[PDB]
């Protein structure tokens, strides 16, 4: 077809890119992160208890108030690397960015509040493939696409650093205003997933890890890039950063001297500069400034599997190509 989409995002301190999605009719907005790591669309609802405090602080979807809105029923349960959130399954349309799909998506009446009094948007709109489509929902891609409307079957996100555009996603297409140089795609390994090859990664100027190949998930729902606890931990040794419990950190002053670490997807090698990775706000010996790369295990569903989040595509506009099933990488303007 001939049309072509982008929703805008908002940046939150780097570490969390949300955009907006209206369902039902009149539209009840919610703010979304639109996630390549899974397969669900979700928020809140009205029916959760507000004993949750979550609840309380998100907007929650009211579809007594919907004209559209569609009973279906059944539970559904998403796990995620890190917090579930349970619910139940609904239909009622959804706008993203000027298009309009049907889409079944999860009222969640159980929202933990850690992590989800701390998120600043309220649900989430996943991108992935009906294979990890917990309830074997169709998702919004696979429904927009049947629309028979986009020029192509793609869709692209830009995320910024922070403090005018905090994102942009951009559905049929790829904005070439926000990219240069060529793109440079590497193949989906498995399909029904944004998994890829990984070749090694580099600290500094030698393999300390990744080295007989591995397995890369690129995430655009996750803020930082992680790895096993096995190989994060070694990284960090290298680096020489310090653990707090969920985030290692280095001293400031060492700050802008961590050697540069990259990774190695088809015959490129994308570097991240030691600016790319750190969160530096100081430079001085006495205060600890944190590192934007994690430990996370996802088990064996897909994981082990290091994570490409926010850290890497903000570096890298990524554009994920279902036409053809791989992702590309291009240097982002
Ligand atoms: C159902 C199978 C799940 C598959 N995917 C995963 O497990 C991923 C590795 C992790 C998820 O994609 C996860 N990032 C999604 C995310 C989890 C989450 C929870 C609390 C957060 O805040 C403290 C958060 O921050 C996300 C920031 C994203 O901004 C771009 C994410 C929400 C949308 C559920």
């Amino acid at each position: 077809g001939n049309t072509t989409s982008s929703v805008i995002l908002t940046n939150y301190m780097d570490t969390q890119y949300y955009g907006e999605i209206g369902i039902g009719t009149p539209p009840q907005t919610f703010k979304v992160v639109f996630d390549t790591g899974s397969s669900n669309v979700w928020v809140p609802s009205s029916k959760c208890s507000r004993l949750y405090t979550a609840c309380v602080y998100h907007k929650l979807f009211d579809a007594s108030d919907s004209s559209s809105y569609k009973h279906n029923g059944t539970e559904l349960t998403l796990r995620y690397s890190t917090g579930t959130v349970s619910g139940f399954l609904s239909q009622d349309i959804i706008t993203v960015g000027g298009i309009t799909v049907t889409q079944m998506f999860g009222e969640v009446t159980e929202m933990p509040a850690l992590p989800f009094m701390l998120a600043e948007f309220d649900g989430v709109v996943g991108m992935g493939f009906i294979e990890q489509a917990i309830g074997r929902v169709t998702p919004i891609f696979d429904n927009i696409i049947s629309q028979g409307v986009l020029k192509e079957d793609v869709f692209s996100f830009y995320y910024n650093r922070d403090s005018s555009l905090g994102g942009q996603i951009v559905l049929g297409g790829s904005d070439p205003q926000h990219y240069e140089g060529n793109f440079h795609y590497i193949n989906l390994i498995k399909t029904g997933v944004w998994q890829i090859q990984m070749k090694g990664v580099s600290v500094g100027s030698s393999t300390l890890l990744c080295e007989d190949g591995c397995l890369a998930l690129v995430d655009t729902g996750a803020s930082y890039i992680s790895g096993s606890t096995s190989s994060i931990e070694k990284l960090m040794e290298a680096l020489g950063a310090k653990k707090r419990l969920f985030d290692y950190v280095v001293k400031c002053n060492e700050g802008p001297t961590l050697p540069d670490i990259s990774f190695h997807l088809g015959g490129k090698e994308y570097t991240l500069t030691s600016a790319d990775y750190v969160f530096q706000e100081s430079y001085s010996s006495k205060k600890l400034c944190t590192l934007a790369i994690h430990a996370m295990d996802i088990p064996p569903p897909t994981g082990p599997t290091w994570a490409l989040g926010a850290t890497f595509i903000r570096k890298f506009y990524t554009e994920f190509d279902r036409r053809n099933n791989r992702i590309g990488f291009a240097l982002a303007r």
